[PDB]
């Protein structure tokens, strides 16, 4: 009834895995090969031709952020968004902030030396705004348990750690971002996340390859 | 109770005006000067420091797409999104598609000659996907009346027409995009939109100035 056309490394695919497992939705995970795309993936997502694509009752939903909101409306139990409209708007605001700024992380795969240190400092400033104005003193962006904002920022945990090691730069450190660093550790220790994250060595290998091709 | 920190030319500000007028929400329009920003605008939106910012009961909501969804949840009468989760996901998918591709319109203000003709053809292909897969044979993206998808695409009407005249290129024409061109004419004739759009001559003057500074 529910199929997820995904991958074993994509952070965008992992957002959907987390949301489905939080709702207790049974699904079949179809891991696609991006070099030779299947006919189902091209028929279901003819606009971007990429993963993740959730297929529910034969009907496709593409784009991780679109899929998350579809999951939240379709399986409303164990809510991942607050009920108050102002609180929901603040959640969507921070989700879109991360989605817009995820581009500034691209420079971490391209730049080198005194240019890569400039990109890493810009990434720290992006995360500091998120820490001060978004997280604040809460344990999670969803308060006392993870919500769609935490899920949307999950790529700043082990995927970002892998990018840092592959690029030779530090971005999310306890000295400079104390509350966001504690959040990232707390997020990764949540049993749902801990049992559903790619192996670090495989993720690091992926980032090294991505940095090699993007120079 | 409701204040809108806006401008007389921003298409992003006009999305909010349309949604508020469709809900029948009374509001005070505070037109800001972008060169010398007021202290209220800096306090309400310290992340982007831009308009539109809706302030409801003293609480600020920034980013036009975030404000639209806040308006839809806060004043649920005269719905601007469908009730079915799959239909709502398709609406959000097309809204995010336009938001992501709005960047390809930037080249219309920068490029010249054989480079500007390449940018205009890429814009036509972006609009063709939207026409075939998004609009189809419906009168409006919301079916028989405008919804948040029509509102989000309203910038492709007179703002785009002004960019075309300022740049000396044609993008949305009846021969090449028959259904999207008929939609744009129908949208602009909706009395709510017709009574709430900037004067074309002032909008054209704005685009000419923007193209001049961006060369
Ligand atoms: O666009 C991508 C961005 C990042 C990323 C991770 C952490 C922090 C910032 C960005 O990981 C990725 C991995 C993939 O397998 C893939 O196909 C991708 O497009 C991306
Ligand atoms: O980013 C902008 C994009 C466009 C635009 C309009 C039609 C089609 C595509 C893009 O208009 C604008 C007008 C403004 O006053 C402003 O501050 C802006 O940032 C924009
Ligand atoms: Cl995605
Ligand atoms: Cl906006």
């Amino acid at each position: 009834d529910v199929k997820l056309h995904g991958s074993w490394v994509s952070p965008f695919n992992y957002r959907v895995i987390w949301a489905l497992k939080l709702k207790g939705v049974e699904f079949e995970h179809i891991v696609e090969d991006l070099t030779n795309k299947s006919e189902l993936l091209l028929k279901y997502n003819p606009v971007y031709k990429k993963i993740p694509v959730l297929v529910h009752g034969g009907k496709p939903i593409a784009e991780s952020l679109v899929i998350l909101e579809y999951i939240e409306e379709t399986w409303p139990e164990n809510p991942l968004l607050p009920t108050d409209p102002y609180e929901r708007a603040m959640a969507r605001f921070w989700i879109q902030y991360g989605a817009t700024k995820t581009a500034a992380f691209g420079a971490l795969f391209r730049a080198s030396g005194e240019e890569l240190e400039k990109a890493a400092k810009e990434v720290v400033e992006v995360l500091r705004v998120l820490e001060e104005q978004g997280l604040g003193d809460k344990k999670f962006f969803g308060g006392d348990s993870i919500n769609l904002v935490d899920i949307s920022f999950g790529l700043f945990t082990c995927w970002l750690e892998a990018i840092e090691e592959a690029a030779g730069v530090k971005v999310l450190e306890p000295s400079t971002l104390p509350r966001l660093h504690a959040w990232a550790q707390n997020f990764i220790e949540v049993p749902l996340i801990k049992e559903n994250i790619p192996d670090y060595d495989k993720l690091l290998l992926h980032m090294k390859g991505v940095r090699e091709k993007m120079m």
